[PDB]
Protein backbone atom coordinates (compact mmCIF):
# COMPACT_ATOMS: atom_id res chain seq x y z
CA UNK A 1 0.00 0.00 0.00
CA UNK A 2 2.54 2.50 0.91
CA UNK A 3 6.27 1.11 -0.07
CA UNK A 4 9.43 3.07 -0.10
CA UNK A 5 12.78 3.89 -1.61
CA UNK A 6 16.14 5.25 0.06
CA UNK A 7 18.51 7.19 -1.90
CA UNK A 8 21.40 8.98 -0.37
CA UNK A 9 19.41 8.89 3.21
CA UNK A 10 16.26 10.42 1.83
CA UNK A 11 13.12 8.49 1.73
CA UNK A 12 10.66 8.14 -1.48
CA UNK A 13 7.42 6.83 -1.24
CA UNK A 14 6.18 5.01 -4.40
CA UNK A 15 3.06 6.47 -6.26
CA UNK A 16 3.24 4.22 -9.30
CA UNK A 17 5.48 1.96 -11.28
CA UNK A 18 5.44 3.69 -14.61
CA UNK A 19 8.00 1.35 -16.59
CA UNK A 20 9.93 -1.76 -16.73
CA UNK A 21 12.53 -4.07 -18.69
CA UNK A 22 14.94 -6.27 -18.14
CA UNK A 23 15.57 -6.08 -14.21
CA UNK A 24 14.96 -2.23 -14.64
CA UNK A 25 11.86 -0.77 -13.10
CA UNK A 26 10.62 3.28 -13.58
CA UNK A 27 8.85 4.69 -10.48
CA UNK A 28 7.00 7.84 -9.73
CA UNK A 29 7.59 8.60 -6.57
CA UNK A 30 7.23 11.32 -4.09
CA UNK A 31 9.61 13.15 -1.64
CA UNK A 32 9.49 14.25 2.21
CA UNK A 33 7.59 17.77 0.57
CA UNK A 34 5.58 15.56 -1.72
CA UNK A 35 7.83 16.72 -4.94
CA UNK A 36 7.64 14.28 -7.70
CA UNK A 37 10.51 12.38 -9.06
CA UNK A 38 11.00 9.16 -11.57
CA UNK A 39 13.03 6.53 -9.94
CA UNK A 40 15.06 3.93 -12.15
CA UNK A 41 16.06 1.16 -10.23
CA UNK A 42 18.41 -1.48 -11.58
CA UNK A 43 19.54 -4.43 -10.63
CA UNK A 44 23.40 -5.27 -10.62
CA UNK A 45 23.47 -9.01 -9.64
CA UNK A 46 23.68 -11.00 -13.08
CA UNK A 47 25.73 -7.49 -14.72
CA UNK A 48 29.13 -8.24 -16.09
CA UNK A 49 31.88 -6.37 -16.16
CA UNK A 50 31.48 -4.87 -19.36
CA UNK A 51 27.91 -4.28 -18.93
CA UNK A 52 28.58 -2.37 -15.81
CA UNK A 53 31.45 0.38 -17.25
CA UNK A 54 28.87 0.37 -19.87
CA UNK A 55 26.55 2.00 -17.25
CA UNK A 56 28.66 4.05 -15.17
CA UNK A 57 29.69 5.62 -17.94
CA UNK A 58 26.33 6.46 -19.15
CA UNK A 59 25.22 7.68 -15.64
CA UNK A 60 28.69 10.04 -15.84
CA UNK A 61 27.77 11.42 -19.21
CA UNK A 62 24.23 11.89 -18.15
CA UNK A 63 25.38 13.57 -14.52
CA UNK A 64 28.05 16.19 -17.13
CA UNK A 65 25.38 16.97 -19.83
CA UNK A 66 22.79 18.17 -17.76
CA UNK A 67 24.27 21.53 -17.09
CA UNK A 68 25.25 22.44 -20.94
CA UNK A 69 21.57 21.58 -21.37
CA UNK A 70 17.85 21.50 -20.16
CA UNK A 71 17.03 19.22 -23.32
CA UNK A 72 18.54 16.45 -21.14
CA UNK A 73 16.57 14.86 -18.11
CA UNK A 74 17.59 15.90 -15.14
CA UNK A 75 19.61 13.61 -13.04
CA UNK A 76 19.27 14.96 -9.08
CA UNK A 77 21.16 12.65 -7.11
CA UNK A 78 21.57 8.56 -7.27
CA UNK A 79 22.63 5.80 -5.41
CA UNK A 80 24.86 2.84 -6.46
CA UNK A 81 26.58 -0.47 -5.24
CA UNK A 82 27.17 -3.78 -5.93
CA UNK A 83 23.81 -5.17 -6.05
CA UNK A 84 21.45 -1.92 -7.33
CA UNK A 85 21.68 1.74 -8.89
CA UNK A 86 18.67 4.00 -8.10
CA UNK A 87 18.68 6.84 -10.06
CA UNK A 88 16.27 10.15 -8.79
CA UNK A 89 15.22 12.07 -12.29
CA UNK A 90 12.97 14.61 -13.57
CA UNK A 91 9.36 13.69 -13.67
CA UNK A 92 7.49 13.74 -17.20
CA UNK A 93 3.70 13.44 -18.50
CA UNK A 94 4.83 10.67 -21.23
CA UNK A 95 7.27 9.71 -23.78
CA UNK A 96 6.92 11.17 -27.59
CA UNK A 97 6.53 7.55 -28.57
CA UNK A 98 3.39 6.91 -26.70
CA UNK A 99 2.85 10.28 -26.87
CA UNK A 100 2.54 9.88 -31.07
CA UNK A 101 0.67 6.72 -31.32
CA UNK A 102 -2.81 8.15 -29.59
CA UNK A 103 -2.37 11.65 -31.86
CA UNK A 104 -4.57 11.70 -35.31
CA UNK A 105 -2.27 14.46 -35.91
CA UNK A 106 0.15 17.18 -34.65
CA UNK A 107 -0.12 20.68 -34.44
CA UNK A 108 2.50 22.70 -36.48
CA UNK A 109 4.05 24.96 -34.14
CA UNK A 110 4.03 21.53 -31.89
CA UNK A 111 6.18 19.56 -34.11
CA UNK A 112 8.45 22.44 -34.76
CA UNK A 113 9.17 23.01 -30.88
CA UNK A 114 9.67 19.35 -30.47
CA UNK A 115 12.49 19.17 -33.46
CA UNK A 116 14.37 22.27 -31.98
CA UNK A 117 14.30 20.49 -28.34
CA UNK A 118 15.31 16.97 -30.24
CA UNK A 119 17.76 19.24 -32.05
CA UNK A 120 19.47 21.05 -28.93
CA UNK A 121 19.97 17.72 -26.67
CA UNK A 122 21.27 15.71 -29.63
CA UNK A 123 23.87 18.67 -30.62
CA UNK A 124 24.86 18.93 -26.80
CA UNK A 125 25.69 14.99 -26.61
CA UNK A 126 27.78 15.20 -30.01
CA UNK A 127 29.81 18.34 -28.73
CA UNK A 128 30.71 15.69 -26.37
CA UNK A 129 31.65 13.01 -28.55
CA UNK A 130 28.55 10.63 -28.25
CA UNK A 131 26.76 9.73 -31.41
CA UNK A 132 23.86 7.63 -29.66
CA UNK A 133 23.53 5.58 -33.18
CA UNK A 134 19.83 4.18 -31.63
CA UNK A 135 17.60 7.21 -31.62
CA UNK A 136 13.58 6.72 -31.71
CA UNK A 137 10.64 8.80 -30.02
CA UNK A 138 10.97 6.67 -26.96
CA UNK A 139 14.33 8.05 -26.27
CA UNK A 140 12.76 11.46 -25.57
CA UNK A 141 10.46 12.37 -22.59
CA UNK A 142 8.05 15.04 -22.62
CA UNK A 143 8.13 16.98 -19.68
CA UNK A 144 6.02 20.79 -19.59
CA UNK A 145 5.37 20.55 -22.55
CA UNK A 146 9.32 19.81 -23.70
CA UNK A 147 10.98 17.18 -25.27
CA UNK A 148 13.91 15.81 -23.08
CA UNK A 149 16.51 13.29 -24.20
CA UNK A 150 16.69 10.30 -21.39
CA UNK A 151 19.85 8.45 -22.80
CA UNK A 152 22.87 8.29 -25.01
CA UNK A 153 22.78 4.70 -25.83
CA UNK A 154 25.93 3.88 -23.78
CA UNK A 155 23.87 0.68 -22.29
CA UNK A 156 24.87 -2.76 -22.96
CA UNK A 157 22.65 -4.90 -22.53
CA UNK A 158 19.29 -5.36 -20.13
CA UNK A 159 10.31 -5.72 -30.11
CA UNK A 160 12.67 -2.72 -31.47
CA UNK A 161 12.72 -1.36 -34.91
CA UNK A 162 14.96 -0.72 -37.60
CA UNK A 163 12.58 1.59 -38.92
CA UNK A 164 14.89 4.58 -37.86
CA UNK A 165 18.10 2.65 -38.61
CA UNK A 166 20.33 4.78 -41.38
CA UNK A 167 21.92 2.91 -44.56
CA UNK A 168 25.43 3.14 -43.16
CA UNK A 169 25.10 1.34 -40.31
CA UNK A 170 23.52 -1.36 -42.37
CA UNK A 171 26.12 -1.11 -45.07
CA UNK A 172 29.29 -1.05 -42.44
CA UNK A 173 28.38 -4.38 -41.05
CA UNK A 174 29.03 5.54 -38.26
CA UNK A 175 29.13 9.17 -37.06
CA UNK A 176 27.11 12.21 -36.12
CA UNK A 177 25.28 11.77 -39.60
CA UNK A 178 24.07 8.67 -38.06
CA UNK A 179 21.80 10.31 -35.41
CA UNK A 180 20.66 13.15 -38.21
CA UNK A 181 18.72 10.20 -40.61
CA UNK A 182 17.33 8.55 -37.10
CA UNK A 183 15.83 12.52 -35.98
CA UNK A 184 14.82 13.06 -39.84
CA UNK A 185 12.49 9.56 -39.16
CA UNK A 186 11.20 10.75 -36.15
CA UNK A 187 10.58 14.16 -37.88
CA UNK A 188 8.93 12.29 -40.83
CA UNK A 189 6.80 10.73 -38.45
CA UNK A 190 5.59 13.59 -37.33
CA UNK A 191 4.70 14.65 -40.90
CA UNK A 192 3.30 12.21 -43.01
CA UNK A 193 2.16 9.75 -39.22
CA UNK A 194 4.43 6.60 -40.51
CA UNK A 195 8.13 6.33 -40.90
CA UNK A 196 9.77 6.20 -44.15
CA UNK A 197 9.92 2.20 -44.48
CA UNK A 198 7.31 1.44 -42.25
CA UNK A 199 5.31 -0.32 -45.31
CA UNK A 200 7.69 -2.66 -45.69
CA UNK A 201 6.79 -5.46 -43.33
CA UNK A 202 9.78 -7.94 -44.12
CA UNK A 203 12.55 -7.18 -42.19
CA UNK A 204 14.78 -8.09 -44.87
CA UNK A 205 13.71 -5.98 -47.45
CA UNK A 206 12.76 -3.50 -45.23
CA UNK A 207 17.07 -3.38 -44.44
CA UNK A 208 17.12 -3.85 -48.55
CA UNK A 209 14.84 -0.44 -49.10
CA UNK A 210 16.73 1.50 -46.71
CA UNK A 211 20.16 0.95 -48.22
CA UNK A 212 18.93 1.18 -51.92
CA UNK A 213 19.30 4.41 -53.80
CA UNK A 214 17.00 3.18 -56.20
CA UNK A 215 14.43 2.76 -53.69
CA UNK A 216 12.83 6.50 -53.85
CA UNK A 217 11.50 8.15 -50.49
CA UNK A 218 8.33 9.73 -50.67
CA UNK A 219 7.97 13.16 -49.75
CA UNK A 220 4.40 14.49 -50.03
CA UNK A 221 3.69 17.79 -50.75
CA UNK A 222 1.97 19.54 -47.79
CA UNK A 223 1.89 23.38 -46.78
CA UNK A 224 5.28 23.99 -44.83
CA UNK A 225 8.24 23.37 -47.35
CA UNK A 226 10.74 24.24 -45.02
CA UNK A 227 9.43 21.27 -42.95
CA UNK A 228 9.63 19.24 -46.21
CA UNK A 229 13.49 20.42 -46.87
CA UNK A 230 14.63 19.59 -43.49
CA UNK A 231 13.06 15.67 -44.05
CA UNK A 232 14.94 15.32 -47.79
CA UNK A 233 17.85 16.72 -46.09
CA UNK A 234 18.28 14.63 -43.29
CA UNK A 235 17.07 11.04 -45.39
CA UNK A 236 20.02 11.65 -47.78
CA UNK A 237 21.58 8.15 -48.02
CA UNK A 238 25.22 9.35 -48.41
CA UNK A 239 26.20 11.17 -44.83
CA UNK A 240 28.83 12.87 -46.53
CA UNK A 241 25.55 14.75 -48.56
CA UNK A 242 23.38 14.57 -45.82
CA UNK A 243 22.60 18.23 -43.70
CA UNK A 244 24.74 18.05 -40.14
CA UNK A 245 23.11 19.20 -36.75
CA UNK A 246 24.63 22.99 -37.04
CA UNK A 247 23.40 23.08 -40.73
CA UNK A 248 19.79 22.00 -38.95
CA UNK A 249 19.68 24.25 -36.15
CA UNK A 250 20.18 27.09 -39.44
CA UNK A 251 17.81 25.93 -41.14
CA UNK A 252 14.76 28.13 -41.97
CA UNK A 253 12.44 25.45 -40.37
CA UNK A 254 13.56 25.80 -37.07
CA UNK A 255 14.71 29.99 -37.76
CA UNK A 256 11.75 31.78 -39.18
CA UNK A 257 8.90 33.67 -38.05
Amino acid sequence: ANECISVKGRIYSILKQIGSGGSSKVFQVLNEKKQIYAIKYVNLEEADNQTLDSYRNEIAYLNKLQQHSDKIIRLYDYEITDQYIYMVMECGNIDLNSWLKKKKSIDPWERKSYWKNMLEAVHTIHQHGIVHSDLKPANFLIVDGMLKLIDFGIANQMVGTVNYMPPEAIKDMISPKSDVWSLGCILYYMTYGKTPFQQIINQISKLHAIIDPNHEIEFPDIPEKDLQDVLKCCLKRDPKQRISIPELLAHPYVQIQ
